[PDB]
């Protein structure tokens, strides 16, 4: 069995194994950093069974559970959060959460969304580019994410530069393990002080809301409400500012979508569509344990056995997505969901925020900046290290 987690073919591309393991081995055993074993399911159709299985946990203390490296064998031992439940524990504690991201309730931070985009791409402007590029993840794929769900967990906004700043060094690679742990523990910090602080008087946030409904009555303590809130801002900011870097550099790959869209914004929701299907940038969280024996396609998955289930394969199925290589906005979409965001009861509790955000940057940014053009050839991009998911470190600009 080959090693697990796979290298990306290069920077921009999913790793080369999937392709092949769909055509003649799609459901098939991979060895873990410790010696164990996994099941990688790489169809759609299977990827979809084992995201609602229901003989299926995300528990991480049972044996089997497939965790990829040292550091999730250490992170299992806490005290769970949704992410890692399952049933009834699992939407008891997501549903505390749920409201802000309703399809109705994004719909209604709409103009909210946009204001925070254009006063981010204003700034651009502002400092210019007379001088040479610039970095449009620090100036923009960075910020726009951050100060969104900074602000909707209830962060001042004097505030939110600095706690950007330490949340992507929590995540950056040049980190060291002490520097990132002690961003993690900084952010885990302020947030217990805010929970502090929206007990005693509440104010229109998230936090507030579980200080209010949920540690006030008795349902969760304020710890419990640190670690949700740390969890909205964590699970997803690092995959958003992958998705805005990666659709810029996708424009400007082909040129010809740019020249659509620039024409028409009100293809932004199909550039999305596309792109979150291509640049399946969160391609590891969809795993499982099983809790009794299971057959998914010619395999039985034992009791105790893990799984891996690749949404990014899914993504390229080529039964499911006709010419699943290419990227094209004008995509006629099938019935089959895409995976981007998962899948099931567990399907990423933002997926419809984080499609308002990446709409919003696509629908603007070349309105506002017509002649936005990566600064140095395409083939040089820095992308995130290729034993990773995919993404963009930086990204010079001109405009
Ligand atoms: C384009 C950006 C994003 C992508 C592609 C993405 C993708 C995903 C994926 C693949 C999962 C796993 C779902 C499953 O288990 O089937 C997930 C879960 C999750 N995401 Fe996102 N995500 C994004 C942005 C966000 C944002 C902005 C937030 C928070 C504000 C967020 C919060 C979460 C949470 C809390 C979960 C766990 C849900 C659960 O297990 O019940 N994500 N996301």
């Amino acid at each position: 069995a080959p090693s697990f987690p796979f290298s990306r073919a290069s920077g921009p591309e999913p790793p080369a194994e999937f392709a092949k393991l769909r055509a003649t081995n799609p459901v098939s055993q991979v060895k873990l950093f410790d010696g164990s074993l996994a099941w990688l399911v790489t169809k759609h159709k299977d990827v979809c069974f084992v995201a609602t299985s229901e003989k299926l946990s995300k528990v991480r203390t049972r044996q089997g559970f497939p965790e990829l490296s040292a550091s999730g064998k250490q992170a299992a031992k806490a005290k769970p959060t949704f992410v890692d439940m399952d049933p009834p524990e699992h939407m008891h504690q997501r549903s505390m959460v749920e409201p802000t991201f309703t399809p109705e309730a994004v719909k209604n931070l709409q103009p909210y969304i946009q204001r925070t985009v254009d006063d981010l791409l204003e700034q651009m402007k502002q400092k210019g580019c007379a001088n040479g590029p610039v970095d449009l993840v620090k100036e923009f794929a960075l910020p726009v994410p951050s100060y969104i769900i900074y602000t909707l967990l209830g962060v001042p906004f004097n505030d939110l530069e600095y706690l950007t700043q330490q949340n992507a060094i929590r995540t950056n690679g040049s980190s060291t393990a002490r520097e990132a742990s002690a961003a993690n523990q900084e952010l885990l910090d302020y947030l217990a002080i805010l929970v502090e602080q929206r007990l005693v008087e509440p104010k229109d946030d998230i936090i507030s809301k579980l200080c209010t409904e949920q540690v006030k009555p008795g349902n969760i303590d304020k710890s419990d409400a640190v670690q949700i809130a740390f969890l909205l801002l964590v699970a997803g900011n690092a995959t958003m500012v992958n998705m805005i870097a990666l659709g810029v550099a996708t424009l400007a790959q082909h040129p010809d979508q740019l020249a659509q869209l620039k024409a028409n914004p009100s293809l932004a929701p199909q550039f999305v569509e596309e792109l979150c299907r291509y640049h399946t940038a969160s391609a590891l969280a969809i795993k499982r344990t099983a809790k009794e024996d299971v057959m998914i396609g010619d395999k039985l998955v034992r009791a105790n056995e893990g799984i891996i289930a690749s949404n990014q394969s899914a993504n390229r199925d080529e039964e499911v997505f006709e010419n699943p290589d290419e990227f094209n906005m004008n995509r006629k979409w099938p019935p089959q969901d895409p995976l981007g965001f998962g899948f099931g009861d567990h399907r990423c509790i933002a997926e419809h925020l984080a499609k308002a955000e990446l709409t919003t940057v696509f629908s603007t940014l070349y309105q506002k900046f017509p002649d936005l053009k990566v600064a140095v050839p395409l083939g040089k991009i820095n992308y995130t290290p290729l034993n990773r998911d995919v993404g963009i470190v930086d990204l010079p600009v001109i405009f």
